[PDB]
């Protein structure tokens, strides 16, 4: 009678940790959600084959609305696993599900896996220099989210980097590209006119982290807004004040304009 | 002709990903470093047996100073693996190593693994609310660092959480406990008098992340300062204002006092 929250990792089925695999293999029932993120290098079939268990995929409503009606009942008499892309508690509200587990009298354990939040280290930007993070959400009809723009502003004033998770509407197979993110930000700049995000802003794009050849690119918005970064998922990063060593990596590894090597001191 | 940076994960030998284990097994040479951080729940012997190949350990000097003389030459005609605790390149210095690989004409790839940066999600604190991160280092001789205090102040002021890594003496396998960190902070507060860290400050301590049974505790400094958090490593977090769900998670999962539900939300 235990519930395991198990992360599947960044890109493919092998991004799960050995610990995660061995526990999932011995579970009686296995549930999963594939709406919080996109694992571009695998399929449900491959994941199922790897763990040797049939997987019951749940929708966002199944989880947010009926997690205690669909998953917890079985977890009271058996070992149940709930799998998720990346790390199960990063950039999701799944932590709250552990509260539901407890009140249901069910023990829960968490098995971590590589997460985009941590994988940003491959951009060469010091991970401790990141400040508040935000999500660039798709506008729904006339509703136009803009809060993420203020996050960039606040971090940049402190000289901190801003990690921008990008939207995903899995049910519609809609995966926001870094390009779409940039467009939205420029539009928001037009409204707020804070000088936060412009054609000259230096940005970093990380696409398909977890794969062997992720797309790592740095440059000015004017130049990257129309560049092809490959298949989703993508994340966008607006660096704050760079250290020379960060700029060197972006130039040498992410093909950034050598001019950034000359920071303004 | 290829160098693989492979993350070992959080705590024990099973914290490496399936992909990492499989790639390491196919490499002609396997190196590892245990100076940036340690794998507190396992040993070099257990990691080596799991992989099945002899592992050569590299000192801080061997890497920072002679990576291109010890590691890269072999990567020219063989597949080489470089294992590091956590997620590769999270340690502010390892990114540079990819530039060295480039300059040696050696291809390098990164195989991710869980990191403390993402793993803290288990505290129930929303990762988007984390601000600039810092490390608390022991004062030594005429050097008494206090910058981490300012980091906490700037984050909390903006309602952001502060992730604090605690000092470590890797070679000696000696870690600074959360209790020591809290003591240091109280002394810095006495000097600073900024009202940033006092007996009434709410803090979160995370011990042995990666383990199925990590210690997750939250409470006011005056009550946790002398609490036994178990074996290191310890992670100290100074949360900013809490979302009601974060507070409920802390109360329900980390044994936080009911008081935070009205005082810190
Ligand atoms: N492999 C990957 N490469 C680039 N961005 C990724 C990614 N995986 C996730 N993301 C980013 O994060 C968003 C999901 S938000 C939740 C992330 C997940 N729990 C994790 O720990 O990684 C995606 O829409 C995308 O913008
Ligand atoms: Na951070």
């Amino acid at each position: 009678m235990v519930l395991y929250f198990i992360g599947l990792g960044l890109y493919d089925e092998r991004d799960i940790t050995v610990k995660g695999l061995e526990i999932a293999k011995k579970c009686d029932y296995v549930f999963a959600e594939f709406y919080t993120s996109l694992m571009a290098g695998t399929t449900l079939g491959r994941i199922q084959k790897l763990i040797g268990k049939e997987i019951r995929v749940l929708s966002r409503e199944d989880v947010e609305l009926n997690f205690e009606n669909i998953v917890l009942p079985l977890a009271k008499e058996n070992d149940v696993a709930f799998l998720t892309p990346g790390d199960p508690l990063v950039a999701t509200t799944h932590a709250e599900l552990r509260i539901r587990a407890k009140r249901a009298g069910v023990e829960s354990y968490v098995i971590h896996a590589p997460s985009i939040y941590s994988a940003v280290g491959i951009t060469g930007l010091h991970i401790y220099k990141f400040g508040k993070s935000a999500t660039v959400a798709y506008p729904m009809g006339n509703w136009f989210p803009t809060s993420y723009y203020d996050v960039i502003k606040e971090n940049a004033e402190r000289g901190l980097h801003t990690l921008l998770f990008l939207d995903i509407k899995a049910e519609k197979r809609m995966y926001m590209t870094a390009n779409e993110a940039m467009e939205l930000l420029l539009k928001v700049e037009d409204m707020k006119k804070g000088g936060v995000f412009t054609d000259d802003t230096l940005v970093v794009v990380l696409a398909r982290a977890g794969s062997l050849n992720p797309t790592i690119r740095a440059g000015y918005v004017k130049d990257l807004i129309r560049e092809d970064f490959g298949d989703p998922p993508h994340i966008l990063i607006v660096p704050g004040k760079l250290h020379i060593v960060e700029a060197e990596y972006l130039v040498e590894i992410a093909g950034a304009p050598r001019e950034i090597l000359r920071v303004n001191v």
